[PDB]
Formats: structure tokens, C-alpha cells, sequence
């Protein structure tokens, strides 16, 4: 369950 491939540039870890 996320549904959220994150194509453009944005996953702050």
C-alpha cells in the first residue's frame, strides 16, 4: 500500500 512512484524530485529521508 502506497500508490506514490515519485517520478519528479522530491523524497526527503
Amino acid at each position: 500500500l502506497g500508490q506514490q512512484q515519485a517520478f519528479p524530485p522530491q523524497q526527503p529521508y
